[PDB]
């Protein structure tokens, strides 16, 4: 039951996305993004246990998906650089996010649930 | 100035469909659908001029959009044969409409515009 | 699990559509849709049981979202009546098919992931 | 206009208005510094952002101001903004055009891009 979660959908061959990078970052006092996680796509397109519950505090988030890279192997030229979602976490309290993205190769879409533990 | 309106969009390579075609069908009172207009996408994306907005009369209406012939001529397996948008019409006085499509040979995105 | 699942989220509240009910049709040889299988989704928006391999067969099917309905509840007057998918179905050997679907009053956008199992 | 952008709101099924959007450039120094900004007009589009000339090859950030267009009309939004990065001009002169579907806890971006 981790806090964050990420998805990545391939919406080309209609599967989950395999090898993509995804990095998390937290909003400073200077308004600097400093690193928070990282981790790799798995072949379920699924990231679980990025940042512990006691971890995630009150601010500023940014989840990068690195798309171009996932295209340029599998042999297609992608478009986007990469996706960001940037959202304020826990403003009211504690809860849990998922972050879902379906990925093409010229475009993206996103989506967030916020659910109360 | 037409009452209803529909536009596809390719994701795969980032412009807009091409040789897609549409048919647009409305609701009897037999609860069947009989055709009420036909078209081709133009290399712009877009479908101009569907119905006029005195045949566009109140009821339930259905657009279609023919993916599957659009993906083979590419070259590529699509999993959709076809995407339907159904939308009741003219509910209360006439209205303008617009129906956007994101095609994806494994997905497709739909929204829809009302202004008076 | 199932050989088609359904999963339905909702854009406005952050949360996964509840109380939607699902109509799956099949298409016959007179080119005329037939009851198939019906439900109603969870209040984590997904279907499960909907269909078995055994049944589930080569072929063109139709599921259907009932959309109106859930906006209802909610006050919120809804541009579509229902949203459809259809595809053609088992073509090479059983397989594993997922549509999901994200709702807004105005919009709506659906996906498809195709899996060998 | 070699860069538009285009936001819709799926709850209202209308344009997007009164949206502040920013553009941003990286720098030899990997820094953004703003390069254009704007607002949503009546139809939720933007024209002249930039020209011919001054668009140049690089790393190009998007923003568009979500979170205060949503606190406007009584609704807490998820999203503070929306951001998308592109490389443009890589293989030369083409039309970029970023198309935004905003919802309280979505959006869903799309790009076209031609060769003139």
């Amino acid at each position: 039951k981790c806090p964050l979660m990420v998805k990545v959908l391939d919406a080309v061959r209609g599967s989950p996305a395999i090898n993509v990078a995804v990095h998390v970052f937290r909003k400073a006092a200077d308004d600097t993004w400093e690193p928070f996680a990282s981790g790799k796509t798995s072949e379920s397109g699924e990231l679980h246990g990025l940042t512990t519950e006691e971890e995630f505090v009150e601010g500023i988030y940014k989840v990068e998906i690195d798309t171009k890279s996932y295209w340029k192997a599998l042999g297609i030229s992608p478009f986007h650089e990469h996706a960001e979602v940037v959202f304020t976490a826990n403003d009211s309290g504690p809860r849990r996010y998922t972050i879902a993205a379906l990925l093409s190769p010229y475009s993206y879409s996103t989506t967030a649930v916020v659910t109360n533990p």
